């Protein structure tokens, strides 16, 4: 439950000039799990 930053970063580049919202937020909330 800590691979978030990894895929959330692969999204990072997926959109260089993007603006709105991402999953790293819900991802970090769900993957933070422990």
């Amino acid at each position: 439950c800590w691979l978030c930053r990894a895929l959330i970063k692969r999204i990072q580049a997926m959109i260089p000039k993007g603006g709105r919202m991402l999953p790293q937020l819900v991802c970090r909330l769900v993957l933070r799990c422990s």
